[PDB]
């Protein structure tokens, strides 16, 4: 209620310790802080974790109570609800290991609980579909920033982190700082009166750009007709038909983005999906393989790589993709029968699911409505990156595994290039033979974070 003043009190922080493989990490914890005045669901609380040194007027890794980065990791995947995380958490989903390590590194951690597509209110009504996920994320950020003087850590040093849909969440938070679109929702919730722009973005396999993900997925995977996920199926003739068309539309969609390489060239595709853009994707995968190759990895686990001497000199992209195989059916995101996580994400309190593309709406196999166009745009990070603003984070780190079939490589790549083209800081890679996952590279994420702030 309005009785909740959203004022953090450091006296709430209580001492805890966790074993970190070979070390005891000392920290303080304050849990279950209601970060808005009018929450609609029990999941909307946040946890705060602070390196113990900061309660003692002491230091960690060059950081102190006033200056420490604030890592804001989330637990969201598949656009499902993400519970407030905890270094003591053993229940799925959780990044407790990442949190333990962040604390060891001197970062303040604010782990906020986030509504998702299956979330219901006290009346059994759905309250977690779009744009619930990002509203909650923003509200948590506002709580932190409103509480700058009282919450340990520098509120101007907030760095979000997430994997998959959580990566999209992290990316959207960075792109959309202080967007007016979300104001009515944040006001209806009674969020803290503060800004929600952040300092830096960490994103693993962000599942974003949903309205173009079907085109990208088929551009990558057309010609490979069996799919295998969690079960192993084969594409029907209808799906093969939709696939070939979806692939072609991607070229049109890609060319008009006017993406540029470092030399300033327009990155493009022809009617067959071949061209300088495809070449860029290939080079990032070659680069990925070389790094792995240099470490003594057997890259011929997958097909297509050409090795000359000690160098990966080329790659048969089609052979590689064939060996990697195919995870999702067609369309991969906007299912004609509305059965995808994203369909459900775009539903609302009346409709369990909606389409989010004209093609899938036109070809729907069930009665359906199309999601509001403004909403689709609003939850796409690219929407905010057509320009250089203050509200967009300056620093980005994006990772998508080179063995990851949850979305086309083109999706995170487009994001990275757009960020580069519009002058934002962007650190991008496709780490070799990494599955659907995140936080497997903390030494590098933390060195990157330290690089921005020290
Ligand atoms: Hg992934
Ligand atoms: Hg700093």
């Amino acid at each position: 209620s309005m009785s909740n003043r959203l004022i953090f009190d450091a006296d709430w922080l209580v001492p805890e310790q966790v074993q970190v493989a070979g070390q005891a990490i000392q920290y303080y914890a304050a849990r279950n802080i209601q970060y808005v005045q009018h929450p609609v669901a029990a999941i909307q609380v946040l946890n705060v974790f602070v390196p113990a040194a900061y309660l003692h007027g002491s230091s960690v890794n060059g950081y102190q109570r006033a200056t420490a980065p604030i890592l804001m990791p989330n637990t969201v995947g598949g656009y499902l609800p993400g519970p407030a995380d905890d270094p003591q958490r053993v229940t799925w989903p959780t990044n407790a290991g990442t949190i333990q390590q962040a604390l060891k590194r001197g970062y303040v951690v604010v782990a906020a609980g986030i509504r998702g597509r299956t979330t219901v209110d006290k009346s059994g009504q759905r309250v977690g579909q779009a744009p619930a996920f990002i509203v909650d994320m923003k509200a948590a950020i506002r709580y932190v920033k409103y509480n700058q003087g009282r919450l340990p850590g520098d509120a101007n040093r907030i760095i979000t982190n997430g994997t998959s849909a959580g990566g999209a969440t992290s990316a959207l938070a960075g792109a959309s700082g202080n967007s007016a679109y979300f104001e009515p929702a944040l006001t209806a919730l009674g969020a803290a009166p503060a800004t929600d722009d952040i300092f830096a973005v960490s994103a693993y396999c962000p599942i974003h750009n949903l309205e173009h993900a079907d085109m990208a997925y088929e551009w990558q995977f057309n010609g490979i007709n069996d799919w295998h996920r969690y079960v192993s199926g084969q594409l029907t003739v209808e799906e093969q038909a939709l696939s070939l068309a979806l692939k072609a539309q991607f070229s049109t969609y890609l060319n008009q983005l006017k993406l540029t390489a470092s030399d300033g060239t327009h990155l493009t595709l022809n009617e067959a999906g071949m061209g300088s853009f495809r070449d860029v994707v290939r080079q990032l995968l070659i680069s990925s393989a070389q790094t792995a190759f240099d470490q003594g990895t057997d890259i011929h686990k997958y097909a297509g790589f050409v090795v000359t001497g000690n160098q990966v000199t080329d790659l048969d992209l089609s052979a590689y993709l064939k060996s990697l195989t195919r995870m999702k059916a067609v369309p991969a995101f906007d299912q004609l029968d509305l059965t995808s996580p994203e369909n459900n994400l775009f539903g609302d309190a009346t409709a369990k699911a909606k389409h989010f593309t004209a093609l899938a709406q036109t070809r729907s196999t069930v009665t359906a409505q199309l999601a509001d166009a403004e909403l689709i745009q609003a939850i796409n990070p690219l929407s905010y990156l057509t320009t250089t603003s203050s509200q967009v984070a300056k620093h980005w780190r994006i990772r998508h595994g080179a063995a990851d079939r949850d979305t086309s490589f083109a999706i995170p790549i487009i994001l990275a290039i757009m960020l580069e083209n519009h002058g934002y800081g962007i650190d991008f890679a496709l780490p070799w033979d990494i599955p659907h996952s995140g936080d497997y590279d903390l030494g590098d994420l933390f060195s990157w974070i330290d690089g921005l702030c020290q």
